[PDB]
């Protein structure tokens, strides 16, 4: 049956869509690496990850063709066999389309689609609930995750959008960025398991440990240990009320992150959301990411710079914390 | 042979996407009046226009599906028979899909692609560059049109993004809005045939009479007697120095769009830019645009109703200068 | 001998500066009723609130003549009579304007000046560090509370800003918005008491129970008891960990607010702040903080509703909290 | 008696408020130049300037105390001797702020002020238009020239705006940025002189050559025969129809304006405009308008550089159109 938010613990792993070395070039049309797709599903299962997400800004939904989804959504599928829930990415510049694809990756085998709106024309309040009403009442069978991420689609995602999710029951979780509005959201919104940043999660459990018992992590990609770590010692806190380990680990991957973005800034790190992370999970080493579909291949070298310290400080971590598991 | 600047002279105009009845349901598949399409087109046509631009925003090359466009181009074309240049357009999420889409429009017999560039990631000016410069090494039969539009594609196409414009032979031309700094971009830019949109026009054209010699127009889908006039008062003024007419038209045509934005915000028009258009030429009544295709079928009622009065205010001007020809 | 982050804590409350009835023309030149200062000072001591801030942006600091502020804060400190803490507020357009007002007001007797950056041409960081180092070299013996308000003064209050301010002895609290990346400004700042706003505290609170002591408030200016109920019963919570009975007041503070802001807008509502607190405070009755000053005495109707029903609402908290006080 | 915009013409300059070598200490006092600011009133009067701007962002309206202000706006008037118009600076953050102030400059002898608005908490256009309605009835003897800066002000001055300050008599001229609209607020607001910076005065001309007879300049700081050339060149091919000579002239200013703004962006020029402007007059050499007074004294040296190569480019300008007016 389809997934609920009591479905939804853990830690929560945004993959990549790993590139072969020409899919920077316009002409190349199978840029998918599919054996290190399968590679990488493998590797995440078998650290004990919760889920696994895909096909957002910097697994590149925007730069794919329909044919490289189908065929990473399969080989995805076939390493998976049911073991973890997996959401695909589906987000389209009208609805129609993403109704046609929602429908054709549940069908290969996803159990849900990450979601944001289409971002052409910005929409308001009532057309972004609208989306989402019609993608849901089109494809009941999908579990749908909001990626709620105002730079990309343009959308705030408001406390009143939230409200009307909850209606909807298969909207089941959200992909949510800063926790500044997360104690009023979860008031709003008691249907919906949100997902802070492992950043945040640390925070937002203290906040709400009943119901932020789950988290998205892209840091992962770079070594997944950290994020096990930090699940598990979270699980230990709410029972123990020891936190101290807990923002240790914390403290440190906010440190690893430190450099990421151009100084400081998520509107430019924005600008350069998918060149940045596959240079920081290359320089990581754990994961080979690959280069960028076009158009978004130019990065300024500054800023690859500092992507590629924080791939070496998440790599460092996972060393750290492996023994420790 | 191809398009040049030269070739780009007098009112172009902007027609939209005519949809049947059922356009705003996401259930419906073909939702393209092909019959009202070629109406149109004749009509233009015969009003004496110079050349027809399509599947911009309110032409919601967004919200229509591949079969949807083919079908309209071909008709479009296939009325047209050479009689004027057409562009169609094919802005899409990314390089790969874009290139696809302008190779079977322009195989289908468009003469160029009005392109915006993919605005999911918000592209640098390399980027921008590179995109427009991919397009036109894959297509080099296509002319291209720039649509310059900062709100639908978040890039702001700076001062030396026309710098390098001017250096792709297929780029001939560019939707441009604000005339704020066209006296620079047509320094930086010989190559290319600006156009204003028609209520800057008269401005634009006194500024620089020999380059300044076409514009762009939404309101002729209203009545294009004024359109068809104001391109022939400035011929006139440029010969004779007495430009008295042809301001009393551009004023008339500033005042018939006063109400047209919501609270005179150009942002907020932005978000309901395909339903306010479409509601000004339903109310205008030359041309039936029809309901607008998911997601963006839902406006403020305040809201038509000053893109109603815009309308009934064109129809009006239609009407006057439909007797002066 | 002057404050220190050691010394605040509980509820901290901002009071207006109530004005006669002639306040909003600009012929009018003593337009600070004094004895309604007095009576409210009183009243806010009487309630048992721990320290009073005063003249930020509802406050009218911007709007004031220097007579003016002379004699209301002179009115505080007589009847205060050093029985709890008090910060006035000396933003200006640059820095000796500033010192000047600085040295005047902490020699007339308050503890310390609430203060943002000069807000003409935008700050960065490295202009805003060195106007707060400038400021607390000037007056040593003045305490220093950061009005971290983007709105208002433009600059953004970064990561980095708080970690340069950790360094300065004279910096001991912060009148803070959003708690998004209160964690980490937490760590990176430890000398500074973080006030987050009453409605954030709960939240707060719980990410950082040893830190998060105290709190801002604008909502006891319609009756404080429910500000001194929510400070009571996180004290409590803190050390039974039973959260229940702090979280319900906290939500209906929520509830309270939920109409204040036009359309939900914390950008609108700041266009419209100072109307819009006196009208919500004028309408709760519990003080009478009458008319605005030039130029800001312009709201409109539709927005003024809003913020009465949120006065209304604050004041039946006040009468509930009361009892059970 | 009172100024219109029937007066306004020609090049009117704008000038900086020259400081001392301590100024940007927050300690110092009393931090104008006084002598140079008589020295640059006397050379912009020599050259031929048609009037004077004073106080405006670059001017440090901000960052001078009441008695400097006063100082300066006294040796201005008794150095001019009424021999061109001359307009001072009173924004403030709030209405009586601005009355008071504008009250005494024009007593001092101003004939305007250049007024922003209030800008820490962002005005809506009823609030905007009953500010400038409140200061002209306060202060009916002074002119008034809106100082439309959407970056300093918040506010954006839009279309309906400038249809309400054509009908306040003590509104006579705009300092206007960006021309994309000026046709539009010509039609809205028959009664104001819009001066477009000098950059686009060639444009802006061009299309309304009855309305657009002045500009405002800050190149003329570096050297003011550039915009002398600009304005004889205007209205000579008003008069031809021969605009070659206009255009070679205005080409040649935008190249000089070309590295001023840090990655082309206003918005970060805005944060800088202090900083820059200071930075590129000193290196042009034809007037020291020395450091900036606290606390916007710190420019990033990328962006110093480029302010600097402006300059020079502006005084070579001047040196090639000094030639050419004589």
């Amino acid at each position: 049956s389809r997934l609920t938010a009591e479905d939804i613990n853990g830690a929560w792993t945004i993959m990549p869509t790993p590139s072969t070395p020409d899919a920077s070039d316009w002409r190349s049309t199978a840029t998918v690496d599919l054996e290190e797709t399968a590679r990488i599903v493998e590797e995440l299962i078998a650290a004990g990850v919760n889920g696994i997400l895909s096909m957002g800004t910097f697994g590149e939904c925007a730069t794919l063709t329909w044919d490289e989804k189908r065929d990473y959504v399969s080989t995805i599928v076939e390493t998976i066999r049911g073991r973890v829930p997996y959401f695909c990415g589906t987000t389209a510049l009208n609805t129609r389309e993403v109704i046609r694809q929602t429908r054709e990756l549940i069908d290969i085998g996803a159990n849900g689609t990450m979601l944001g709106v289409p971002m052409w024309v910005k929409m308001d309040l009532p057309t972004a609930v609208q989306f989402y009403r019609d993608v849901a009442d089109a494809v009941p069978e999908a579990a749908i995750a909001i990626y709620a991420n105002p730079e990309a689609f343009k959308f705030d995602f408001p406390r009143p959008f939230w409200a009307e999710m909850s209606k909807i029951p298969q909207v089941v979780t959200a992909k949510y960025l800063g926790i500044g509005m997360l104690d009023l959201d979860l008031r709003l919104a008691p249907n919906i398991r949100f997902l802070p940043h492992e950043d945040d999660y640390y925070a937002a459990a203290r906040i709400n440990p009943e119901r932020i018992t789950a988290f998205w992590s892209s840091g992962a990609m770079c070594g997944p240990a950290t994020a096990i770590m930090l699940r598990d010692e979270v699980v230990r806190a709410k029972s123990t009320g020891d936190w101290a380990k807990a923002k240790a680990i914390s403290d440190d991957m906010r440190a690893a992150d430190s450099t990421l973005f151009p100084r400081g800034d998520f509107s430019e790190f924005s600008k350069y959301n998918i060149g940045l992370e596959k240079a920081r999970m290359d320089a990581a080493g754990w994961l080979k990411a690959g280069p960028c579909r076009p158009p978004y291949n130019l990065v300024p070298e500054d800023y690859l710079a500092g992507a590629q310290k924080s791939g070496k400080a998440w790599a460092a971590l996972h060393a750290k914390y492996s023994n420790e598991l």
